[PDB]
């Protein structure tokens, strides 16, 4: 993976070339107003130690933070998402894997209109890496879901339970 951060929009000003996870990007730049993703899928985080708002980026040019649905120009830590050869998640109606459940291996641009239930409060990621989104069609607040268990929204770093869509992370081309 290779990603480059730029302090000013349109790929200007101080920049930093990165090919690894970083828990603290503050030594290399103080703001991030544009990004070039040479390769790989990335989760960027507004605050150090993979905290605060999260944003999914993949190969391509992002001349403004709005292009990664940024809340601001803050980017202070990052993860390079490893490859997933398959994706499998269980979606549950209530917290702690209770209520109705559905298991999917594809993307879901609208949770509400698609299943036999209309409420979504816990997830079990069996395979692969996903991005959970606040709103349908992959908009709003973004949350990385890694292989593992998410009993309630606190587990995926949300301030509340609002969810709308689910996308597998895979490299473009």
């Amino acid at each position: 993976g290779k990603i480059t951060f730029y302090e000013d929009r349109g790929f200007q000003g101080r920049h930093y070339e990165c090919s690894t996870d970083h828990s603290n990007l503050q030594p290399y730049f103080s703001r991030c107003n544009s990004v070039r993703v040479d390769s790989g899928c990335w989760m960027l985080y507004e605050q150090p130690n993979f905290t605060g708002c999260q944003y999914f980026l993949r190969r391509g040019d992002y001349p403004d933070y709005q292009q990664w649905m940024g809340f601001s120009d803050s980017v202070r830590s990052c993860r390079l998402i490893p490859h997933s050869s398959s994706h499998r998640i269980r979606i549950y109606e209530r917290e702690d894997y209770r209520g109705q459940m559905v298991e999917i291996t594809d993307d879901c641009p609208h949770l509400q209109d698609r299943f036999h239930f209309s409420d979504f409060h816990s997830f079990h990621v069996m395979e692969g890496y996903w991005v959970l989104y606040e709103m349908p069609n992959y908009r709003g607040r973004q949350y990385l879901l890694r292989p593992g268990e998410y009993r309630r929204y606190h587990d995926w770093g949300a301030m509340n339970a609002r969810v709308g869509s689910l996308r597998r992370i895979m490299d473009f081309y």
